[PDB]
């Protein structure tokens, strides 16, 4: 977290996108950050979400917005435990800036992802 903070601290200077190797490194970076995020102590959960939000807000060009992991996050049934929360918070994170939630370009078809969302509603 300190390395990603000190490298994102200089916008307008050494842009991470456009580099023909750091693109395919940063996608692995972003998917790892989206993977390991939960952390049952509530206080640094918000810091993890803030690091993800600042990352997508600053990079924004090498897109690679990864699906089906949020779908695995919120597709879980049995409405007694809040295991679907991370999917909708992270979808709000990717939605609230830009970048539409278009499913059927890489992941699943659009006709079922929205239904999964409405079904957990």
């Amino acid at each position: 977290v300190e390395i990603v903070a000190t490298i994102l601290s200089w916008t307008g200077l050494a842009t991470p996108t456009g580099v023909p190797k750091d693109e395919v490194l940063a996608n692995r970076l972003l998917n790892f950050l989206m993977k390991h995020v939960f952390h049952p102590k509530r206080a640094v959960f918000r810091h993890n979400l803030e690091i993800i939000k600042t990352l997508v807000e600053c990079w924004k060009d090498c897109l690679s917005i990864p699906y089906r992991l949020i779908f695995e996050k919120f597709s879980g049934k049995d409405p007694n435990s809040k295991d679907n929360s991370v999917g909708i918070q992270l979808l709000g994170i990717v939605m609230a800036n830009d970048l539409p939630p278009y499913d059927p370009q890489c992941g699943i078809q659009s006709s079922e992802y929205f239904q999964a969302l409405v079904n957990n509603m």
